[PDB]
């Protein structure tokens, strides 16, 4: 639309003439590739400002007891009725999943994105694969339970970034999207945000003829969504219900029924599932009541007062006060998203900037790496539109721990949330499976419950009596 010089004054009027600085000393077709790389940059001046406003501007309770249930409290009788008004949900066609995989988990520092990890199990299955397969899986079990000739399908949106997105898709691609249709599985890329200095007031060269960008954050999905027409593929296949899942938890129940028969049952909007907070400096998000507008909310742990965080119940001494822990497991209905997505991408109001201090390798005038943070990255955060939503149309479920959340963040090394804490819940569980329904594992040992073969613990009838090895999958 506007010209290369039009742009070139937009950035300059916006104070960015540093981004200019070595211009002059580039080829044409390095400041053609420049200039075309900055204007996808939208409204540089008002996101400079909004950044600047986000830097200079940086009474909370437990949720009503309405709005929230768990799956360690409820009875079988109600926990079968969710799960089959959830297979029925599926077994119609009337649900996706959406898989949030643009993080470059930096923490774990592996070269390749974090859904291709191995853990090690015996089966050496990456987080990728096992997602597929409870895909296939609970396909399966909905066709079981509906009596169809054909399984349903449940469309796989997965979202990643610029640095995540081609190895991810090619290694799809190479491993025959590990049994799933390969329509099935859809790709769409999330924006970035430039990368800005510690004042947070001038973008980042990386290069002399390049900014410095990042993934917008997971709350970038949302746009994502609408602009890579991922929105209007969910209304042209009347899919109704749609589950986001975070890709680095080795133990998540991909497009669980239970979780979308509550939704249904209760007839929410928005839902989000939670765990017991491990100790008060677990690096998780909590939710929450805002009591100043009754509004349900997610404070993430980085936000945090260690008051408030290390506050314990004034009803339970034992406990820790704010202990619902986000495991990032949220339930959308579509008309929800087709209703409210116009809104949360129109303002900060519901997806403001977070900042955080990176030690970003840049230009100086030399490309290098730094000891300390010289910059700053833009995230917004996926959770932050939960008050938009109406306090009765928004629920919590609790789930177990042990059977639905063992998160790889760490490199092996670390106390916790590393390959090893992984690899070793994933083999608990799995043996807790086998055990309580009669398996016999020799030797104490630990086996593996092939995702191929369970869901989530039924259909292993076949093993009560029968003896498995450590290191056996079944
Ligand atoms: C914003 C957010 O969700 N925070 C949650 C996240 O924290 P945490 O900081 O550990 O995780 P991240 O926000 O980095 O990643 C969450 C998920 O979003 C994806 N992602 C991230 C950034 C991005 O630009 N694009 C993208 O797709 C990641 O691939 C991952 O699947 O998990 C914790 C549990 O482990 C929760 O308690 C936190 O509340
Ligand atoms: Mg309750």
């Amino acid at each position: 639309v506007k010209s290369q010089q039009q742009i070139i004054d937009s950035f300059k009027q916006a104070n960015q003439d540093q981004l200019f600085q070595y211009y002059d000393s580039l080829t044409i077709d390095q400041q053609q590739e420049f200039i075309d790389q900055l204007s996808t940059i939208e409204e540089p001046a008002k996101l400079i400002s909004t950044v600047e406003q986000a830097i200079q501007f940086s009474n909370f309770t437990q949720l009503p007891n309405e709005q929230t249930a768990s799956t360690l409290d409820l009875s079988k009788d109600i926990l079968q009725n969710w799960t089959e008004l959830g297979l029925k949900a599926i077994g119609n066609g009337e649900v996706a999943v959406l898989l949030m995989a643009g993080g470059q988990g930096t923490r774990l520092g592996s070269s390749a994105p974090k859904g291709c990890f191995n853990i090690e199990l015996p089966s050496q299955k990456s987080l990728f694969q096992i997602q597929a397969e409870k895909i296939l899986k609970i396909e399966q079990l909905a066709q079981q339970y509906l009596k169809s000739t054909k399984k349903p399908i449940i469309n796989w949106y997965i979202m990643t970034s610029g640095p995540t997105r081609n190895a991810t898709e090619s290694f799809f691609i190479e491993n025959n999207y590990f049994g799933l249709n390969s329509h099935q599985v859809i790709f769409f890329n999330q924006g970035t945000l430039p990368c800005f200095n510690l004042q947070g007031n001038k973008i980042l060269l990386e290069l002399k003829n390049s900014i410095c960008q990042s993934p917008d954050g997971n709350g970038g999905l949302y746009k994502a969504l609408k602009d890579n027409g991922i929105l209007d593929d969910l209304n042209s296949k009347g899919i109704k219900h749609i589950h986001m899942y975070c890709v680095d938890n080795c133990l998540v129940k991909v497009a669980d029924p239970i979780f979308i028969g509550f939704a249904i049952a209760k007839k929410f909007d928005l839902a989000t599932k939670v765990v017991r907070k491990r100790d008060a400096n677990e690096s998780v998000g909590l939710i929450v009541l805002d009591q100043d507008n009754q509004k349900p909310c997610v404070i993430e742990y980085s936000e945090i007062s260690q008051e408030l965080a290390n506050k314990k119940d004034p009803q339970d001494s034992s406990k820790l006060f704010l202990r619902a822990a986000n495991i990032v497991n949220h339930y959308y209905s579509v008309e929800f998203l087709n209703k409210m997505i116009p809104k949360w991408i129109s303002s900060q109001k519901y997806l403001p900037f977070h900042i955080a201090k990176k030690k970003i390798p840049s230009l100086n005038g030399e490309f290098y790496k730094p000891t300390e943070p010289n910059g700053i990255k833009l995230e917004q955060f996926i959770f932050d539109v939960f008050p938009s939503v109406e306090l009765n149309k928004f629920g919590c479920l609790e789930v177990d721990r042990l059977d639905e959340f063992s998160p790889l963040k760490n490199a092996d090394g670390a106390k916790n949330d590393t390959p090893t804490t992984c690899r070793n819940h994933y083999l608990e569980r799995s043996s807790k499976w086998v055990i309580q329904n009669g398996g016999v594992i020799d030797n104490q040992g630990l086996v593996e419950v092939d995702s191929k073969t369970s869901y989530g613990g039924e259909g292993l009838e076949f093993v009560n009596g029968k003896h498995f090895k450590n290191g056996d999958i079944i």
